[PDB]
């Protein structure tokens, strides 16, 4: 009945020639259900966990936050979910966060992901290696991360579940109403933004600075490297026209119509948001996510939770929601 | 363990009155749980199932319909639900269908649901009589009934679930784009509709009627006894607007904003509709419903499936979905003495 | 070493004819220290401690929340402190808080505080009867209530202590870049804000009317009897300029020009805040009244705190600032 | 039980080629507590004093002034502070006060206080050598010094106390307002001010010489070799605006914006001031360097205390506020294996 989480050292070539001094070798952590060991021949289809904004995946392995070990082991012992490997990789860079995306700047993550990542574990663990039989979910910037690697590789992940997921469209604190973004603007240099954020304020901050790199990069700008979405003019803050479209291109509210048909693909799509979801670009952008993929007739699955904020019941989404809908949406069997 | 299920006749005065020759009794099937008889101490929480239009409780009960009692009796010994009473009512009526609403020309079908139906199950059955053990749900004609009925009465259900719901919203084929408003606003005689539709254009003549009676009665209008939404003026539909503003005020996409306080009040709210549902109406409104939720940041479930049309996966939503939702949102015990210590405000 | 709390029913004479269906009665819980009956003829300091808003006085009293009594009991016993007497009032209403001040729709609310419970608690505990031995404090809606209290009766309580404290000033998400203020200004009926608030935006709303009928009472508007200081036009909210001058007046931060005088009679000033709060008014308009206290030269203490946000440490500030600061200020000797 | 105050003369390296004639060894008192003999494994945190313009550290250990070590002996053994080394540094120079900072001119006093003199304290004393563990504190001319220099090497301390600082900010009598600028500006020799002043005017002659040396030293103008902030033309004083400028970048109220990251790294930072404050600059600048902390959200401790001049409370600062602060701010002990990993970030 006991699993076993193992943590290694792992090459990452699609992050080779970032600007940012991240590392091309990275770590990730692995759970394998207790039968691993005492039935060497199965096989087990793969979940991939991904963490939020300033996190790392000790949000999922450590025992004092989700103790993915200990869930696991009972989650199964108790006959709630079949077995799965559950992998949780890190995805922390030099701005406290990748966004699991594609960038100059910040290198490959979106690649490393689907390419470097799940490559590596399939070579040496014994998943099923069929989409089929591959999850794809997260938290906040692990939710932007899981729905936009879900309908950008179809073919990889078949089933996708985004908890209270960041960064889904502009709207409420992402927009200029936001009074961050104007310090986020006339920031000098690195080291204001070097250490943990201590406020909301240095949260925002850290955070737009971080998406930039990911969705607007400039090899030349200084000190980050960055195209801004906004700009100040008159001490007025305004949209920079160009980065702003990029912003919206990278963003899955927006992405729907384009992506229609890989999304139709998809086996599972589920997302949900708490009732008292402190991030106002989450709690409305969710609702607009649901409604437009119900408007193209997309089968997906959505709830608004009572009184959950941002983090206080995650563990209760996993425990009831998360883990048995990858159980029910992947396919257990090997051809 | 094998429960049982019963089926007997029940005053039905709420219906008294009606003019359509609907009887003031009716028959209802209950399902009690495998330890009923082995637990005289033992109270259970109440599902109420409604079925929908054309419909009546045979879609629960028969054997090669939903087969509820075997469903239920595995449902319980797998452990995938916890034992609960389940009832299952006929709302079926003259036009093959009452919507579980108040009417003068129909009876007062809402309250024969939660206050006939519910007083007599509670009298006759060991329930447990709080809101917080007590759910309904149905499926497109039974699921506006349990939505309308949920948001109409908290202090009764705490718990709703609607398949397919019908009726939520004024779109596509409820409005006059369904070239068969024509044909109906031209029917002569109850003869007309008496037989089982067979095809699309009947058994939407059939429906409208039976809505235009719930809906839109009017007392005095031969040979149905109801105004229609629309009316024919030189040859195109057009809305009939008194009757149409009736239709409006019994939808449930328009009532959020005046229940808002009431809904907040339910527990589980969920909202269901196949990828392939035929009924346009359902297939927008349904959509429609859970963003207007959202706007409202209301707390619910939603879910389109993959390939589902309006019935043909009932019995797989009834045994992956709905039955274990209320085995989580209803209550199966009473409160103990810390958990009526610990709701109470610390602050 | 054991005190003792009682809660009694006390007459509120003060809140006689308002229109909310209030009692002319209401509870309060008192603290006596361990030597009350030890020690029959020894008298004693009196803090008067005030919650805020949506609460009652069981945030200081209850076990699961401030737990005063054994708070107290161990602050006494250990020596951080001498024996006082603190008097919990509620200060609840229909709207779930009156904000402690007078108003014809709401009561005298104000009145009750330094009037009737001063008066009752005088007359049947043994407290030493001169301002220089009464103490006034509170959290958030307390904190407000305590500043106006003390600034307007400095000749009834000469030191107060305000955490956090609320509605200092117009500023933040006090004013129209508030999207709640649109939501409230809508309202059309009481049942719309019967049930205790859900959201943040519900607790605005809520918090909005209560401010409303206790700042800008109407005797005459419908459903709340209340003018709002603001008001919509053309889908815009603007200032309601009548109703917002009477907010203006009943706010501390503008008062103390007004006031200077009785407040420099105060023994002893302190006002402090979480680095963390999330009360956007709340962060902004504490360091306004600091340095509008700073330019008049008028003595008082001031401190932002490490890593608090609205209520994560206010258990920390009772046992390391706030009880500390009465013992020093307040006379405890009897004529 | 008793500690013991020690006076030693320790090397002064930093003040190597100053212009002025003054020492570079330089006399320091160290308090010891009174556990120091009989608990040799026993380290303690330190706490480094620094006294005002005009005054030396007898300011602070003579028995007629602040009598530290009795003070320390009795704040220690009625249990109100814990157990630390306080070490009060002479920073007077040949203008009576060389404010703690690095010049051409008056040697580089703020290299003095963190490397020479930290340094020498903590080989040869038993000190907990950590920031969390280093505290520096001071009045007037030393509170200036405590907040630059903390401000400046938050790896050296970590919670900072000044009482009355003088020179946040050019406010006041720091101004033209002041008449003592012009009578300053017209003097001819150091021995105009070598007299310990009496009058407000000598003290401000003399203090505008000492800053001037320590913000905008010039090597190459006798007879003082300084630059002055101000100048005159036809008889009133105007700006001089490169040495003004140089003034202002040693003003720690503007440049906040500037070491915010590193006064974030501080854990206490305190300030306070008498409400009769004689000085008006100080009256001034206290009170914005609190609001300019505050805007910037930084966390801090400030206080406008009753009855206060610029000297006639310290006594009571020192016992009722400032020796309590490092006593909560200060580390007494190493950490243990636990707070170690519980300091670890576990998301």
């Amino acid at each position: 009945h006991a699993g076993r989480l193992i943590e290694v050292k792992i090459p990452a070539p699609s992050l080779k020639g970032n600007l940012l001094g991240d590392p091309t070798e990275q770590s990730i952590a692995v759970y394998l259900p207790a039968s691993y060991e005492s039935a060497p021949a199965k096989r087990y289809p793969t979940l991939y966990l991904l963490h939020g904004y300033t996190g790392t995946n000790k949000t999922w392995t450590s025992p004092e936050a989700m103790n993915i070990r200990a869930m696991m082991d009972e989650m199964i012992k108790s006959g709630r979910v079949q077995e799965m490997i559950v992998v949780a990789p890190n995805g922390w860079n030099a701005y406290k966060g990748a966004f699991y995306t594609n960038s100059a700047v910040t290198g490959n993550w979106e690649d490393y992901i689907y390419r470097d990542l799940v490559q590596y574990v399939d070579a040496n663990y014994r998943t099923i290696t069929r989409a089929e039989s591959r999850g794809i979910a997260g938290h906040s910037m692990g939710g932007y991360g899981a729905l936009t690697l879900a309908m950008n590789h179809a073919d990889v992940f078949s089933a996708v579940y985004a908890l209270s997921p960041c960064c889904l469209g502009m709207e409420g604190d992402f927009t200029a109403e936001n009074s961050a973004w104007l310090k986020t603007l006339r920031l000098k240099s690195k080291e204001q933004i070097s250490a943990r954020p201590r406020s909301l304020e240095e949260f925002y901050q850290n955070a737009f600075v971080a998406l930039s790199a990911a969705f607007s990069p400039n090899l030349t700008r200084a000190p980050f490297f960055v195209d801004f979405p906004y700009q100040e003019r008159d001490g007025v803050v305004e949209k920079n026209e160009p980065a702003f479209a990029k912003w919206r291109s990278k963003m899955p509210l927006y992405m729907i119509g384009e992506k229609k048909a890989d999304i139709l693909k998809l086996r599972g799509i589920a997302i949900d948001v708490g009732e008292k979801e402190e991030f106002s670009h989450i709690r409305i952008t969710t609702g607009q996510f649901s409604k437009a993929l119900s408007e193209q007739n997309i089968p997906h699955m959505f709830e608004i939770y009572q009184g959950g904020t941002h983090n206080n019941k995650v563990r209760q989404r996993l425990e009831t929601r998360l883990l048995q809908f990858f159980s029910e949406k992947l396919d257990f069997t090997n051809p």
